[PDB]
């Protein structure tokens, strides 16, 4: 599924992401835009052999099982394919574990490089939430 901007904002809010660990909703929407262009089916292979999955490009080295990332963990206890679903529940719940891990949203390199320190509220402006 490719979400619209405000559609995704609403879905994120509904699953308890606005201000989760103190990150306002626009942060999550911005990160999703740059990670996946709002596409739940997005995948990206890393040089280390891990893969990033889904709307928030959650990596198999730590968070999910894909069967093909040697030495990895599955701390969200999900198959990585769960992260590709048109329903974002699994991505949201895993993202809450990641952002709680100590480095906040810096876990998402694209958030650090393209959203951090910007007017992230722009991403939810206009939206009926
Ligand atoms: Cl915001
Ligand atoms: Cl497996
Ligand atoms: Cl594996
Ligand atoms: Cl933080
Ligand atoms: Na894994």
């Amino acid at each position: 599924k490719v979400f619209g901007r405000c559609e995704l904002a609403a879905a994120m809010k509904r699953h308890g992401l606005d201000n989760y660990r103190g990150y306002s909703l626009g942060n999550w929407v911005c990160a999703a835009k740059f990670e996946s262009n709002f596409n739940t089916q997005a995948t990206n292979r890393n040089t280390d052999g891990s893969t990033d999955y889904g709307i928030l490009q959650i990596n198999s080295r730590w968070w999910c099982n894909d069967g093909r990332t040697p030495g990895s963990r599955n701390l969200c206890n999900i198959p990585c394919s769960a992260l590709l679903s048109s329903d974002i529940t699994a991505s949201v719940n895993c993202a809450k574990k990641i952002v709680s891990d100590g480095n906040g949203m810096n876990a998402w390199v694209a958030w650090r490089n393209r959203c951090k320190g910007t007017d992230v509220q722009a991403w939810i402006r206009g939206c009926r939430l």
